[PDB]
Protein backbone atom coordinates (compact mmCIF):
# COMPACT_ATOMS: atom_id res chain seq x y z
CA UNK A 1 0.00 0.00 0.00
CA UNK A 2 1.07 3.62 -0.69
CA UNK A 3 2.38 5.29 2.63
CA UNK A 4 1.24 9.21 3.39
CA UNK A 5 4.63 10.59 4.69
CA UNK A 6 4.04 13.68 7.27
CA UNK A 7 6.59 15.66 8.95
CA UNK A 8 5.86 13.50 11.69
CA UNK A 9 8.73 10.86 10.81
CA UNK A 10 11.43 10.61 9.31
CA UNK A 11 11.47 7.04 8.56
CA UNK A 12 10.64 4.85 5.36
CA UNK A 13 8.14 2.05 4.60
CA UNK A 14 9.77 -1.33 3.35
CA UNK A 15 10.94 -1.37 -0.53
CA UNK A 16 9.47 -4.86 -0.95
CA UNK A 17 6.43 -3.11 -0.35
CA UNK A 18 6.37 -1.00 -3.66
CA UNK A 19 3.68 -1.02 -6.02
CA UNK A 20 4.22 -3.56 -9.22
CA UNK A 21 2.90 -0.77 -11.65
CA UNK A 22 3.53 2.18 -11.87
CA UNK A 23 7.09 0.42 -11.00
CA UNK A 24 8.45 1.44 -7.74
CA UNK A 25 6.09 3.96 -6.24
CA UNK A 26 6.24 3.11 -2.72
CA UNK A 27 4.93 6.65 -0.84
CA UNK A 28 4.71 10.18 -1.11
CA UNK A 29 4.68 13.20 0.70
CA UNK A 30 7.15 14.38 3.30
CA UNK A 31 9.60 16.87 2.24
CA UNK A 32 13.32 17.26 0.77
CA UNK A 33 14.82 18.02 3.70
CA UNK A 34 18.22 16.58 4.12
CA UNK A 35 18.28 14.20 7.00
CA UNK A 36 14.86 12.42 5.10
CA UNK A 37 16.66 12.28 1.51
CA UNK A 38 19.73 10.48 3.28
CA UNK A 39 17.60 8.16 5.46
CA UNK A 40 15.81 7.39 1.47
CA UNK A 41 19.08 6.59 0.00
CA UNK A 42 20.25 3.91 2.68
CA UNK A 43 17.00 2.28 2.20
CA UNK A 44 17.39 2.67 -1.68
CA UNK A 45 14.77 4.71 -2.02
CA UNK A 46 14.75 7.97 -4.25
CA UNK A 47 12.26 10.66 -4.92
CA UNK A 48 10.71 11.71 -8.14
CA UNK A 49 7.98 13.54 -9.08
CA UNK A 50 6.70 16.50 -11.89
CA UNK A 51 6.17 19.98 -10.82
CA UNK A 52 2.56 20.82 -9.56
CA UNK A 53 2.58 16.89 -8.22
CA UNK A 54 3.19 15.70 -4.45
CA UNK A 55 6.95 14.23 -3.77
CA UNK A 56 6.74 10.49 -4.77
CA UNK A 57 9.46 8.16 -3.53
CA UNK A 58 10.28 5.15 -5.63
CA UNK A 59 12.30 1.74 -5.18
CA UNK A 60 11.46 0.51 -9.01
CA UNK A 61 12.11 -3.46 -9.24
CA UNK A 62 14.44 -4.69 -11.53
CA UNK A 63 16.71 -1.71 -10.63
CA UNK A 64 18.78 0.46 -13.22
CA UNK A 65 22.34 0.28 -12.21
CA UNK A 66 26.23 0.40 -13.91
CA UNK A 67 28.87 -1.86 -13.14
CA UNK A 68 31.94 0.99 -13.34
CA UNK A 69 33.94 -1.59 -15.45
CA UNK A 70 31.38 -2.58 -17.88
CA UNK A 71 31.05 1.11 -18.83
CA UNK A 72 30.97 1.10 -22.87
CA UNK A 73 33.10 3.51 -24.61
CA UNK A 74 32.97 3.55 -28.24
CA UNK A 75 36.43 2.94 -31.10
CA UNK A 76 35.00 6.73 -31.47
CA UNK A 77 34.74 8.28 -28.23
CA UNK A 78 38.32 7.05 -27.12
CA UNK A 79 40.09 8.76 -30.26
CA UNK A 80 38.27 11.88 -29.28
CA UNK A 81 39.06 11.74 -25.32
CA UNK A 82 42.50 10.90 -26.61
CA UNK A 83 42.80 14.50 -28.03
CA UNK A 84 40.10 15.43 -25.85
CA UNK A 85 39.25 19.64 -25.43
CA UNK A 86 37.48 19.54 -22.07
CA UNK A 87 38.65 19.70 -18.70
CA UNK A 88 37.28 17.57 -16.18
CA UNK A 89 37.11 19.05 -12.53
CA UNK A 90 35.04 17.57 -9.16
CA UNK A 91 32.74 19.71 -6.92
CA UNK A 92 33.62 22.79 -8.43
CA UNK A 93 30.27 24.19 -9.49
CA UNK A 94 27.56 21.51 -8.61
CA UNK A 95 25.39 24.46 -9.10
CA UNK A 96 26.15 25.30 -12.33
CA UNK A 97 25.47 21.62 -13.06
CA UNK A 98 22.38 20.78 -11.20
CA UNK A 99 21.08 24.06 -12.70
CA UNK A 100 22.52 22.61 -15.95
CA UNK A 101 20.37 18.84 -16.05
CA UNK A 102 17.13 20.80 -14.85
CA UNK A 103 17.74 23.14 -17.56
CA UNK A 104 17.35 20.52 -19.88
CA UNK A 105 13.38 20.79 -21.48
CA UNK A 106 13.33 16.88 -22.30
CA UNK A 107 14.24 15.22 -19.17
CA UNK A 108 15.14 18.01 -16.47
CA UNK A 109 11.35 18.34 -15.42
CA UNK A 110 11.80 16.14 -12.35
CA UNK A 111 14.16 18.86 -11.73
CA UNK A 112 11.89 21.41 -9.74
CA UNK A 113 13.50 24.40 -7.63
CA UNK A 114 12.31 22.46 -4.47
CA UNK A 115 14.59 19.57 -6.13
CA UNK A 116 17.66 21.73 -6.90
CA UNK A 117 17.99 23.21 -3.84
CA UNK A 118 17.32 19.97 -1.94
CA UNK A 119 20.24 18.42 -3.44
CA UNK A 120 21.81 21.62 -3.77
CA UNK A 121 22.00 21.50 0.81
CA UNK A 122 23.20 17.28 0.66
CA UNK A 123 25.81 19.09 -1.59
CA UNK A 124 27.29 21.68 0.78
CA UNK A 125 26.99 18.96 3.77
CA UNK A 126 28.78 16.96 1.64
CA UNK A 127 26.78 13.79 0.36
CA UNK A 128 26.18 15.25 -3.30
CA UNK A 129 28.68 15.69 -5.52
CA UNK A 130 29.35 16.58 -9.32
CA UNK A 131 31.55 15.79 -11.91
CA UNK A 132 32.26 19.59 -14.13
CA UNK A 133 33.39 19.32 -18.07
CA UNK A 134 34.63 22.55 -19.28
CA UNK A 135 35.53 23.84 -22.71
CA UNK A 136 37.58 27.03 -21.88
CA UNK A 137 35.96 28.43 -18.98
CA UNK A 138 32.30 27.36 -20.20
CA UNK A 139 30.62 24.43 -18.32
CA UNK A 140 29.57 22.89 -21.42
CA UNK A 141 28.82 19.19 -19.44
CA UNK A 142 28.16 17.70 -15.95
CA UNK A 143 26.38 14.59 -13.88
CA UNK A 144 25.91 14.59 -10.17
CA UNK A 145 24.34 12.56 -7.76
CA UNK A 146 24.54 11.27 -4.06
CA UNK A 147 27.35 9.08 -2.38
CA UNK A 148 26.92 5.86 -0.41
CA UNK A 149 30.48 4.55 0.34
CA UNK A 150 31.57 2.42 -2.47
CA UNK A 151 28.09 2.80 -4.18
CA UNK A 152 27.43 6.28 -6.44
CA UNK A 153 23.95 6.83 -6.91
CA UNK A 154 23.44 8.79 -10.07
CA UNK A 155 20.94 12.00 -10.20
CA UNK A 156 21.60 13.26 -13.81
CA UNK A 157 23.35 14.23 -16.31
CA UNK A 158 23.33 17.03 -19.11
CA UNK A 159 25.35 18.08 -22.26
CA UNK A 160 25.48 21.98 -24.36
CA UNK A 161 28.61 20.07 -26.56
CA UNK A 162 29.12 16.75 -27.98
CA UNK A 163 30.41 13.73 -26.21
CA UNK A 164 30.19 16.22 -22.55
CA UNK A 165 28.88 14.09 -20.54
CA UNK A 166 30.46 10.99 -22.17
CA UNK A 167 33.67 12.26 -20.86
CA UNK A 168 32.68 13.14 -17.44
CA UNK A 169 31.29 9.68 -17.35
CA UNK A 170 34.62 8.40 -18.91
CA UNK A 171 36.66 10.51 -16.34
CA UNK A 172 34.38 9.93 -12.89
CA UNK A 173 34.65 6.16 -13.45
CA UNK A 174 38.41 6.07 -13.97
CA UNK A 175 38.72 7.52 -10.99
CA UNK A 176 36.34 5.77 -9.03
CA UNK A 177 37.18 2.62 -10.48
CA UNK A 178 40.88 3.31 -9.22
CA UNK A 179 40.13 4.12 -5.81
CA UNK A 180 37.61 1.67 -4.94
CA UNK A 181 34.36 2.38 -6.58
CA UNK A 182 32.38 -0.52 -7.02
CA UNK A 183 28.78 0.07 -8.14
CA UNK A 184 26.75 3.32 -9.98
CA UNK A 185 22.95 3.27 -9.40
CA UNK A 186 21.30 4.19 -12.37
CA UNK A 187 17.62 3.84 -10.85
CA UNK A 188 15.45 3.35 -13.80
CA UNK A 189 17.08 0.85 -17.05
CA UNK A 190 16.13 3.15 -20.60
CA UNK A 191 17.41 4.52 -23.51
CA UNK A 192 19.87 6.60 -22.24
CA UNK A 193 20.99 4.72 -19.23
CA UNK A 194 21.04 1.62 -21.82
CA UNK A 195 23.49 3.03 -23.69
CA UNK A 196 26.00 3.93 -20.92
CA UNK A 197 26.31 0.03 -20.30
CA UNK A 198 23.72 -0.34 -17.58
CA UNK A 199 21.46 -3.29 -16.66
CA UNK A 200 19.29 -4.39 -14.47
CA UNK A 201 19.24 -6.58 -11.40
CA UNK A 202 16.75 -7.59 -8.71
CA UNK A 203 15.74 -4.91 -5.96
CA UNK A 204 16.73 -7.28 -3.49
CA UNK A 205 19.79 -7.85 -5.53
CA UNK A 206 20.65 -4.11 -5.00
CA UNK A 207 19.58 -3.28 -1.77
CA UNK A 208 22.39 -6.17 -0.65
CA UNK A 209 24.91 -4.07 -2.55
CA UNK A 210 23.95 -1.25 -0.98
CA UNK A 211 23.98 -1.84 2.65
CA UNK A 212 26.90 -3.95 2.13
CA UNK A 213 28.49 -0.91 -0.29
CA UNK A 214 28.21 2.08 2.00
CA UNK A 215 30.40 0.85 5.12
CA UNK A 216 32.57 0.35 2.27
CA UNK A 217 34.51 3.85 1.94
CA UNK A 218 37.58 5.68 -0.38
CA UNK A 219 40.26 7.51 0.36
CA UNK A 220 39.79 10.59 3.08
CA UNK A 221 40.33 13.09 0.10
CA UNK A 222 38.11 11.28 -2.67
CA UNK A 223 35.81 13.72 -2.40
CA UNK A 224 37.50 16.78 -2.57
CA UNK A 225 37.14 19.52 -4.98
CA UNK A 226 39.71 19.03 -7.68
CA UNK A 227 40.51 18.57 -11.54
CA UNK A 228 40.45 14.93 -12.51
CA UNK A 229 41.58 15.63 -15.76
CA UNK A 230 43.65 17.95 -18.16
CA UNK A 231 44.36 17.49 -21.85
CA UNK B 1 56.60 35.25 25.64
CA UNK B 2 53.13 34.49 23.72
CA UNK B 3 55.17 32.85 20.35
CA UNK B 4 53.63 34.71 17.19
CA UNK B 5 53.02 31.79 14.93
CA UNK B 6 54.30 32.22 11.13
CA UNK B 7 52.38 31.91 8.46
CA UNK B 8 55.48 30.03 6.43
CA UNK B 9 55.37 27.18 8.45
CA UNK B 10 53.07 24.64 11.06
CA UNK B 11 54.73 24.40 14.18
CA UNK B 12 53.70 25.26 17.81
CA UNK B 13 55.70 25.76 21.06
CA UNK B 14 55.74 23.56 23.62
CA UNK B 15 52.05 23.69 25.52
CA UNK B 16 53.95 24.04 28.96
CA UNK B 17 55.30 27.42 27.96
CA UNK B 18 51.58 28.57 28.55
CA UNK B 19 50.47 31.38 30.47
CA UNK B 20 48.87 30.03 33.71
CA UNK B 21 46.32 32.85 33.37
CA UNK B 22 44.30 33.14 31.37
CA UNK B 23 44.72 29.24 31.22
CA UNK B 24 46.18 28.19 28.72
CA UNK B 25 47.01 31.19 26.43
CA UNK B 26 49.93 29.70 24.20
CA UNK B 27 50.21 31.53 20.94
CA UNK B 28 48.64 33.71 17.85
CA UNK B 29 48.33 34.62 14.85
CA UNK B 30 48.64 31.56 11.37
CA UNK B 31 45.62 30.96 9.79
CA UNK B 32 43.17 28.14 10.24
CA UNK B 33 44.31 25.45 7.70
CA UNK B 34 43.88 21.61 8.01
CA UNK B 35 47.35 21.02 8.49
CA UNK B 36 48.16 24.02 10.95
CA UNK B 37 44.99 22.98 13.04
CA UNK B 38 45.55 19.13 12.96
CA UNK B 39 49.07 19.91 13.92
CA UNK B 40 47.57 21.92 16.77
CA UNK B 41 45.23 18.62 17.91
CA UNK B 42 48.18 16.31 17.54
CA UNK B 43 50.20 18.73 20.29
CA UNK B 44 47.40 19.32 22.63
CA UNK B 45 46.40 22.74 21.02
CA UNK B 46 43.26 24.13 20.30
CA UNK B 47 42.33 27.90 18.56
CA UNK B 48 39.59 30.17 20.37
CA UNK B 49 39.33 33.50 19.91
CA UNK B 50 36.25 35.80 19.69
CA UNK B 51 35.09 37.60 16.45
CA UNK B 52 37.34 40.76 15.76
CA UNK B 53 40.50 39.31 17.02
CA UNK B 54 43.86 37.25 16.23
CA UNK B 55 43.51 33.55 16.11
CA UNK B 56 44.45 32.22 19.67
CA UNK B 57 45.67 29.02 20.78
CA UNK B 58 45.04 26.62 23.52
CA UNK B 59 46.53 24.27 25.96
CA UNK B 60 44.30 24.54 29.24
CA UNK B 61 46.40 22.90 32.44
CA UNK B 62 44.49 21.49 33.85
CA UNK B 63 42.41 19.62 31.00
CA UNK B 64 39.44 18.86 31.24
CA UNK B 65 38.06 15.13 30.27
CA UNK B 66 35.42 12.65 30.09
CA UNK B 67 35.99 9.14 30.15
CA UNK B 68 33.36 7.24 28.04
CA UNK B 69 32.14 4.77 30.63
CA UNK B 70 32.15 7.44 33.45
CA UNK B 71 29.32 9.42 31.68
CA UNK B 72 26.82 10.17 33.97
CA UNK B 73 23.07 9.40 32.90
CA UNK B 74 20.49 10.31 35.95
CA UNK B 75 17.51 7.55 36.35
CA UNK B 76 14.73 9.85 34.63
CA UNK B 77 17.46 10.42 32.01
CA UNK B 78 17.29 6.29 31.55
CA UNK B 79 13.59 6.90 31.94
CA UNK B 80 13.45 9.08 28.98
CA UNK B 81 15.95 7.34 26.78
CA UNK B 82 14.21 4.34 27.15
CA UNK B 83 11.46 5.67 25.65
CA UNK B 84 13.43 8.44 23.72
CA UNK B 85 11.12 10.68 20.97
CA UNK B 86 15.09 11.18 19.20
CA UNK B 87 16.60 9.83 16.18
CA UNK B 88 20.70 10.01 16.42
CA UNK B 89 22.61 9.86 13.44
CA UNK B 90 26.05 10.24 12.65
CA UNK B 91 28.00 12.69 9.92
CA UNK B 92 24.46 13.48 8.29
CA UNK B 93 24.61 16.95 8.59
CA UNK B 94 27.86 18.30 9.81
CA UNK B 95 27.02 21.94 8.72
CA UNK B 96 24.03 22.11 10.46
CA UNK B 97 25.65 21.02 14.07
CA UNK B 98 28.68 23.39 14.07
CA UNK B 99 26.01 25.88 13.19
CA UNK B 100 23.49 25.52 15.67
CA UNK B 101 26.29 25.67 18.00
CA UNK B 102 27.51 29.12 16.58
CA UNK B 103 23.79 30.14 17.01
CA UNK B 104 24.06 29.65 20.75
CA UNK B 105 23.96 33.34 21.76
CA UNK B 106 25.00 32.29 24.87
CA UNK B 107 28.30 29.95 23.89
CA UNK B 108 28.64 30.20 20.31
CA UNK B 109 30.54 33.75 19.68
CA UNK B 110 33.55 31.83 19.87
CA UNK B 111 32.83 29.96 16.08
CA UNK B 112 32.95 32.80 13.67
CA UNK B 113 32.85 32.51 10.01
CA UNK B 114 35.86 31.36 9.72
CA UNK B 115 36.08 28.42 12.13
CA UNK B 116 33.15 27.43 10.84
CA UNK B 117 34.55 27.17 6.93
CA UNK B 118 37.91 25.49 8.43
CA UNK B 119 36.29 22.86 10.40
CA UNK B 120 34.23 22.28 7.02
CA UNK B 121 37.59 21.50 5.48
CA UNK B 122 38.62 19.11 8.22
CA UNK B 123 34.89 17.25 8.14
CA UNK B 124 35.30 17.15 4.43
CA UNK B 125 39.02 15.12 4.73
CA UNK B 126 37.17 13.21 7.83
CA UNK B 127 38.65 14.15 10.07
CA UNK B 128 35.92 16.18 11.86
CA UNK B 129 32.70 14.59 12.65
CA UNK B 130 29.27 15.62 13.97
CA UNK B 131 26.56 13.35 15.93
CA UNK B 132 23.08 14.63 15.04
CA UNK B 133 20.06 14.77 17.30
CA UNK B 134 16.71 14.70 15.10
CA UNK B 135 13.22 15.38 16.63
CA UNK B 136 10.48 14.31 13.66
CA UNK B 137 12.30 16.27 10.53
CA UNK B 138 13.91 18.80 12.54
CA UNK B 139 17.52 18.82 13.92
CA UNK B 140 17.07 19.56 17.76
CA UNK B 141 20.74 18.85 19.08
CA UNK B 142 24.16 17.34 18.47
CA UNK B 143 27.84 17.37 18.84
CA UNK B 144 30.86 17.62 16.99
CA UNK B 145 34.31 17.39 17.02
CA UNK B 146 38.00 16.41 15.34
CA UNK B 147 38.51 12.14 16.01
CA UNK B 148 42.16 11.69 17.20
CA UNK B 149 42.70 7.80 16.85
CA UNK B 150 41.14 6.31 20.10
CA UNK B 151 40.61 9.94 21.42
CA UNK B 152 37.71 12.37 20.74
CA UNK B 153 38.38 16.15 20.82
CA UNK B 154 34.78 17.49 21.65
CA UNK B 155 34.71 20.70 20.62
CA UNK B 156 30.56 21.79 21.23
CA UNK B 157 27.58 21.00 21.42
CA UNK B 158 24.08 22.90 20.96
CA UNK B 159 20.58 21.83 22.14
CA UNK B 160 16.85 23.47 21.11
CA UNK B 161 14.66 20.47 22.81
CA UNK B 162 14.91 19.09 26.29
CA UNK B 163 17.62 16.24 27.07
CA UNK B 164 18.72 16.71 22.98
CA UNK B 165 22.16 17.08 23.71
CA UNK B 166 22.41 14.41 26.27
CA UNK B 167 20.96 12.27 24.12
CA UNK B 168 23.48 12.73 21.46
CA UNK B 169 26.20 11.92 23.82
CA UNK B 170 24.19 9.27 25.68
CA UNK B 171 23.96 7.59 22.17
CA UNK B 172 27.77 8.47 21.07
CA UNK B 173 29.74 7.39 23.97
CA UNK B 174 27.72 3.77 23.98
CA UNK B 175 29.03 4.06 19.94
CA UNK B 176 32.32 4.85 20.65
CA UNK B 177 33.10 2.68 23.75
CA UNK B 178 31.81 -0.07 21.80
CA UNK B 179 34.53 0.04 19.07
CA UNK B 180 37.77 0.82 21.48
CA UNK B 181 36.88 4.86 21.90
CA UNK B 182 39.40 5.63 24.97
CA UNK B 183 39.15 9.08 25.82
CA UNK B 184 36.55 12.21 24.67
CA UNK B 185 38.66 15.49 25.56
CA UNK B 186 36.13 18.38 27.32
CA UNK B 187 39.30 21.23 26.90
CA UNK B 188 37.96 23.02 29.74
CA UNK B 189 35.80 22.48 32.56
CA UNK B 190 32.15 23.87 32.76
CA UNK B 191 28.70 23.09 35.03
CA UNK B 192 27.46 21.19 32.06
CA UNK B 193 30.72 18.96 31.19
CA UNK B 194 31.04 18.32 34.78
CA UNK B 195 27.40 17.29 35.61
CA UNK B 196 27.80 14.68 32.72
CA UNK B 197 30.77 13.23 34.57
CA UNK B 198 33.85 14.98 32.85
CA UNK B 199 36.62 15.64 35.13
CA UNK B 200 39.98 17.33 35.35
CA UNK B 201 43.26 15.95 34.67
CA UNK B 202 47.18 17.43 34.34
CA UNK B 203 47.80 18.71 30.73
CA UNK B 204 51.62 16.50 31.02
CA UNK B 205 48.76 13.58 31.91
CA UNK B 206 46.58 14.70 28.99
CA UNK B 207 49.62 15.15 26.78
CA UNK B 208 50.48 11.75 27.33
CA UNK B 209 47.24 9.92 26.34
CA UNK B 210 46.96 12.25 23.22
CA UNK B 211 50.42 10.47 21.61
CA UNK B 212 49.08 7.60 22.67
CA UNK B 213 45.39 7.20 21.99
CA UNK B 214 46.47 9.28 18.41
CA UNK B 215 48.14 5.57 17.90
CA UNK B 216 45.36 3.83 18.32
CA UNK B 217 42.86 3.31 15.88
CA UNK B 218 39.33 2.36 15.38
CA UNK B 219 37.39 0.35 12.98
CA UNK B 220 38.21 1.76 9.29
CA UNK B 221 34.56 2.82 8.91
CA UNK B 222 33.27 3.46 12.11
CA UNK B 223 32.66 6.92 10.71
CA UNK B 224 30.85 6.38 7.58
CA UNK B 225 27.19 8.27 7.50
CA UNK B 226 24.36 6.32 9.83
CA UNK B 227 21.94 5.65 11.78
CA UNK B 228 22.83 5.14 15.35
CA UNK B 229 19.86 5.45 17.06
CA UNK B 230 16.08 5.23 16.22
CA UNK B 231 12.53 5.78 18.29
N1 LIG C 1 12.40 7.34 -14.10
C1 LIG C 1 13.42 8.14 -13.76
N2 LIG C 1 13.65 8.36 -12.44
C2 LIG C 1 14.67 9.17 -12.10
N3 LIG C 1 15.53 9.82 -12.88
C3 LIG C 1 15.27 9.57 -14.17
C4 LIG C 1 14.27 8.77 -14.69
N4 LIG C 1 14.32 8.75 -16.07
C5 LIG C 1 15.33 9.54 -16.36
N5 LIG C 1 15.95 10.08 -15.26
C6 LIG C 1 17.07 11.00 -15.18
C7 LIG C 1 18.39 10.32 -14.83
C8 LIG C 1 19.05 10.15 -16.19
O1 LIG C 1 20.43 10.10 -16.08
C9 LIG C 1 20.94 8.92 -15.79
O2 LIG C 1 21.47 8.17 -16.61
C10 LIG C 1 20.76 8.53 -14.33
N6 LIG C 1 19.50 7.81 -14.13
C11 LIG C 1 21.93 7.66 -13.88
C12 LIG C 1 23.25 8.36 -13.91
C13 LIG C 1 23.38 9.67 -13.46
C14 LIG C 1 24.62 10.29 -13.41
C15 LIG C 1 25.75 9.61 -13.82
C16 LIG C 1 25.64 8.30 -14.28
C17 LIG C 1 24.39 7.68 -14.32
C18 LIG C 1 18.60 11.42 -16.90
C19 LIG C 1 18.67 11.37 -18.41
O3 LIG C 1 19.95 11.82 -18.85
O4 LIG C 1 17.24 11.61 -16.46
N1 LIG D 1 37.14 27.87 27.18
C1 LIG D 1 36.53 27.12 26.26
N2 LIG D 1 37.30 26.46 25.36
C2 LIG D 1 36.69 25.71 24.43
N3 LIG D 1 35.39 25.51 24.23
C3 LIG D 1 34.66 26.17 25.14
C4 LIG D 1 35.13 26.97 26.16
N4 LIG D 1 34.08 27.49 26.91
C5 LIG D 1 33.01 27.00 26.33
N5 LIG D 1 33.29 26.20 25.24
C6 LIG D 1 32.37 25.51 24.35
C7 LIG D 1 32.64 24.02 24.28
C8 LIG D 1 31.66 23.47 25.29
O1 LIG D 1 31.36 22.14 25.04
C9 LIG D 1 32.19 21.29 25.61
O2 LIG D 1 32.07 20.83 26.74
C10 LIG D 1 33.38 20.94 24.72
N6 LIG D 1 34.57 21.65 25.19
C11 LIG D 1 33.62 19.43 24.75
C12 LIG D 1 32.57 18.63 24.04
C13 LIG D 1 32.05 19.06 22.82
C14 LIG D 1 31.11 18.30 22.14
C15 LIG D 1 30.70 17.08 22.66
C16 LIG D 1 31.21 16.64 23.88
C17 LIG D 1 32.14 17.42 24.56
C18 LIG D 1 30.46 24.37 25.07
C19 LIG D 1 29.48 24.42 26.22
O3 LIG D 1 28.20 23.96 25.77
O4 LIG D 1 31.04 25.67 24.85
Amino acid sequence: RLVQLSRHSIAFPSPEGALREPNGLLALGGDLSPARLLMAYQRGIFPWFSPGDPILWWSPDPRAVLWPESLHISRSMKRFHKRSPYRVTMNYAFGQVIEGCASDREEGTWITRGVVEAYHRLHELGHAHSIEVWREDELVGGMYGVAQGTLFCGESMFSRMENASKTALLVFCEEFIGHGGKLIDCQVLNDHTASLGACEIPRRDYLNYLNQMRLGRLPNNFWVPRCLFSP
